[PDB]
């Protein structure tokens, strides 16, 4: 049975822990993978933590890091919610150094994408079994959005970007059935950048907050039919989420275009809540460190800068990174409307520690209907390791 | 299908050993969490041992131990009955630093409380999602049974307490179904404490028997209606069973009210027999060290101090600890009366030992219908560790 | 459904491999508990390997083997068939120091005896979790089969022993239906001596080959009623099968009563072929080392010496022990009849070992309709370890 | 239900990474065995990497590796395709020290081959339990496919050689069902030698290609009918795939007969298309290493040597060895053809390498209708190791 994914996101007044991992601070003994992007998936039954490893563990020569983001031993794999991605516990997923993966009511699909720069393949898995492959159409990293894709009455859709990371690139919305290709379409955004989106159904659309490495200190988004029209442009909100980035007085709200002079940027998220819109943001202004959320009223629509919620999750004095959204399924979460949630990295080792290694932990966050305190649950772990 | 758990609590004249993790005598080269509270509940095809961990493992820096109790890293995690709390068996239960648990029939349905003293948060994971919250209603450190809480007929009830550890708190009954809070009461008890509790379902009720931390060297004892209606005092019985305590002699038995001046104690249990009791203690009346349980006479209802029963399972040479009650499901149990059960938490290390760190095997008996003899089944790990 | 076992013994000329699990070579850096009795029960979907563990690792100061055989932290945990007992595979049995399990269709049945010598008492477990109970009825270290119990039409039956080690002792049968017994004999055997019995079901009644540690060196052998009435004797072949005990020559064969000076003994197993039967033993009279497996024509019901077939499992350069007979169900392996199979526990270390500890692996062999080659399957560690 | 692998070999242009174990880097730090021959085989649910192991865990003592290949701790187990080879997710399969496995449908039937040269023997399992047995019927290191076998209509088909690994040898075909042979055949092939097949189902029929350790540098074929008669010969193509082997152009293409001077070999692969042929071979003409696939038009039928597609896997500074063919179930792939799938083992250690022991991980490809970029996937670790 197939997932109806075509209800409204819940309207949440805060966010309540999910899990945590303490996978670095499990990993200073035990025998657990040296990852990054720790994102999260639903099927109707549990959900997951997807995480890209380099094959190596922690505590060991191989976590040297001097290994390369693009290798050929980089690997999706998965656990379940909460639990670190031990070698025990751990499901291979995917040959990939970029990926997302999402459940569509009968079984998982994933998509990897491995192979060389200049000629990426991403393979999609459904069901643990390569179906179907996409190669570079463009010729220049091929990637995409290393956060939960989006499955909404059984057809699954994903955003991918072939191009370069700062200067105009390509961007794709695809769409498959049980693992199989079905439709595809070029994203038209000139002056634009997009990346690392970071998607959750809405309405019976689906709705993206992606990564703009090239202009903009906003955050691009775009609105997906599931007939592969689309609306895309910047999130209203008068008020910067991008990392690094400037003042959000220094600011100005643009639904149609980057805002900021600064390049670069940081995997973010954000929900629409109406016209508000909840959005994530690091709080340092430049760079990754404590993350917090923020609500504002018609953000998501105006260029507003009018908070009407602020709540921390991770507090400055520690280290964070990637975040993303993802979805509670109705099956599930008992409700009859979409629990929205979201996972932050927080990253240990280099380049901001003295260690030969980089990994990261994550933290889990969902909906609720009740303002949740400020607190930081971060990492924890003590650096530097035994080496 | 729910569970009926409307039936009598078995009347048992002895305990039998039903598991033992060796958890730490195990970790002494294995990768065991460093734990605290080994409780235990049941669903109706498997017992589990929830526990809360620091994130760190046995025989490593992060056990270290001078980490806070209520850390941002705590967390309940389970595994099946009996096996140690290791890394690869564990499953993700909850952000907790103080929690209950208990199955349905249906699914398990935990609470994790997290956050800060001033403003916690208490959530509600129904089949291993969050489903429902409860903040810190009073400002003080939010917590609850750390034992298995209980289901009757499709809707589970546990007890929390948000106040000072010392004198007068506040103390709630809240009432649950597939993870969503239906009812809640506000507990009077002036002069009273109640903190801990360990309870199991009876005739249609809920019975614990908790711990006055304030003035009572008896324990606490409510009895829950599903109406939340209550009855609310202490376990009548003549002799003291918190930790620590004075002579039996030197003793008064209070239905009533708390009754020697010690302050301070410890988690304990008991099961009513009828009109009888069993209680448990440790041995030591000052230091939680051995562990009995005994049978008294009318010490339900009565100031006796009658034992018909007294039954050894550590000896006073070896440590104990937290202790707590649950249920035998019928639906695997096969009697037509719900089996009573319950836990010995066995600590080593800090406070009364030489090392960096603390931790705590456990220890697990069950109902039976004859009398069974005096052993110590203690915890066994050569103290200190590599360290 | 429950298991009809009621079907014949199958006439195996031969017998194959099943599985090795070489515990001790990969528990040289793995791991592994520190084990013995390696024995084996099969549900109608696994084969599993039951043992007993000292809460205890392999290369590991609690390895240390100056602990009590009879302690407080020894436990039946088991893995499935094959596989070694490490700590993240093993399943949680019982607290036993002397165990028997047996699955009769539609769940497990274990028996653990633990407890004090003056008055052990041995839990009943049933899918999983205990349903009853029998005391030492006799006060001297109550112990059973340390193999599979028998299951026929849903009733499980094993033997047990209370008493001397050496001179004469107590033996009952005991009779149980879903973890509650409901059945029990006192078996007359004056003269007699049984310990350790190795069970199976034939023709629909209950026959084990036990071990006499008093005074014969050939086995006894009783069959079990469904109505707990019995016949008891000894293995009537012409041949000594215990350990240790003298040449075949020198040798009377006694359907009848023991047949050697020679006390002492080990766990042994045998299987009747109509009239004939396959017995094992050690190759070394005297020691525990090399394993053979005789057929002997007329066997079960002569004093009958003539050998039809010899195979060898485990060469005489090479450490044995316990070994112990389980029959494949039906519902695997798709015969008509019960297939014979048996284990041979092979163990490393103390006394005969410099090594602090002491362990075992083991392999197991199946019926098959074919003469099977000899040879060697021997444990393979590279003692001593890093200690 | 039984598996109808009646269909064709779908007819792929190129071939995407389906998983990597990373094994041997992940082992630096981890438990995972030292193993040989990771080859893949799927049920109807799930694909299973199987894999030989000596009992030993990389980085110990018993990785020494003077140990014998045909030793008595040799056995088949088995992970999730993708996963390492590491203790904890094991599943037992057989004692081996030379292995075939395949699904039927409804369970697992796996060949081990184990005892001594001499006279071994091959135990069939069949739902993980033994079920059958062929012993050595020519005295000569009785063996196997080391590579999946094929099930077609509830009935598996391998192959077999009993012989000289030089010289001639004796060779046959098998037929089981529910682990019972049911059927056999002997292949007469005068001057041909046959070892290590690869084997997929095709139009109904089994097509393998094999090794010749006697006399030829092309790779043996034949192609099995469901009633054991059978065709024979060599892979058309005037392309030598052996390992070691000429130049391409100093080279004949022979349907009949072997065809270089060389002797010796390697296990390899190859797919029937139409009448074209996806055939694999080592990047050195000489040493085992990098890994290439090619198609060659009319290769199947006729002496062809035109190459329609060159697609590399591994690069040749990258150490390869062992390939073999496997086949998708249509009830995962969703397709209404056999989606043709590969895997190449890559070794690490002795002989090529400075260290006491030698060990492989492995790299899976599968089907996919499009060119995919030539990209090396090799193994990664970083040897020697700790040792
Ligand atoms: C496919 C791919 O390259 N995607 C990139 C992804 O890998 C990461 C994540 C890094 C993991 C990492 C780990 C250890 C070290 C030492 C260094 C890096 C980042 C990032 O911004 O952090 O950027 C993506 C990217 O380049 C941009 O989007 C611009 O196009
Ligand atoms: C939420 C919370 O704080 N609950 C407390 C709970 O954590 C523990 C257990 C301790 C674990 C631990 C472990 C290592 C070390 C070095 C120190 C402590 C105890 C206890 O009495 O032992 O008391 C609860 C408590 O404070 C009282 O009930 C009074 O209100
Ligand atoms: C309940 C109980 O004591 N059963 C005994 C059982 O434990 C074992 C097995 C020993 C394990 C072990 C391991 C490490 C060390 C250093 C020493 C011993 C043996 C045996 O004959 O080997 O004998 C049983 C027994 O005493 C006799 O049947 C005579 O009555
Ligand atoms: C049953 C059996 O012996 N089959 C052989 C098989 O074992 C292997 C694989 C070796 C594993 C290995 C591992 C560590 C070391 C130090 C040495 C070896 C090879 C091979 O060609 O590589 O050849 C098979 C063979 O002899 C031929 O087909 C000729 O008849």
């Amino acid at each position: 049975t197939y997932m109806n994914n075509t209800e409204a996101i819940c309207d949440a007044k805060g966010f309540a822990p999910f899990s945590k991992d303490n996978g670095i601070r499990i990993g200073s003994r035990g025998h657990i993978f040296v990852i990054r992007e720790p994102f999260v998936s639903c099927s109707p039954i549990e959900c997951r933590t997807f995480f890209l490893t380099q094959g190596s563990l922690l505590n060991d020569k191989h976590s040297n890091g001097t290994v390369k983001d693009r290798s050929p031993f980089r690997t999706l794999m998965s656990v379940e919610v909460g639990q670190s991605p031990n070698v025990y516990q751990a499901r291979f997923e995917a040959v990939a150094w970029s990926a997302t993966a999402c459940h569509d009511g009968k079984k998982w699909m994933t998509v990897g994408v491995t192979g060389p720069d200049s000629k990426a393949v991403a393979v999609i898995h459904y069901g643990g079994v390569p179906t179907d492959v996409v190669n570079s159409w463009a010729g220049d990293i091929l990637r995409t959005q290393e956060s939960s894709c989006t499955c909404i009455q059984g057809d699954c859709y994903w955003v991918m970007t072939d191009g370069p990371a700062n200067r105009q690139a390509q961007y794709r919305i695809y769409k498959a059935n049980q693992g199989r290709i079905i439709g595809q379409t070029d994203i038209s955004f000139n002056g634009g950048h997009i990346e690392e989106c970071s998607c959750y159904p809405n309405d019976g659309k689906v709705e993206c907050v992606c990564r703009d490495n090239w202009t903009g200190t906003n955050r691009p988004v775009l609105v997906i039919s599931p007939d592969l029209s689309y609306r895309v442009g910047y999130l209203c909100a008068g008020i910067p989420s991008d990392t690094p980035r400037g003042e959000d007085t220094q600011f100005t709200g643009s639904c149609t275009s980057p805002m900021g002079n600064q390049g670069y940027g940081v995997k973010g998220f954000g929900f629409r809540q109406g016209t508000d819109v909840w959005m994530g943001r690091t709080i340092s202004r430049t760079s990754r460190s404590g993350f917090e959320i923020l609500r504002i009223k018609n953000g998501w629509t105006q260029t507003s800068k009018e908070q009407i919620r602020k709540q921390v999750v991770v507090d400055n004095l520690n280290w964070s990174g990637y975040s993303g959204s993802f979805t509670l399924p109705v099956e599930l979460s008992g409700k009859d409307c979409l629990v929205p949630c979201f996972w932050v990295e927080m990253i240990r080792g280099k380049p901001e520690e003295k260690t030969i290694w980089t990994s990261s932990s994550s933290i889990v966050m969902c909906g609720v209907d009740y303002e949740v305190a400020d607190w930081s649950w971060h990492d924890g772990a003590i650096l530097p390791f035994d080496i």
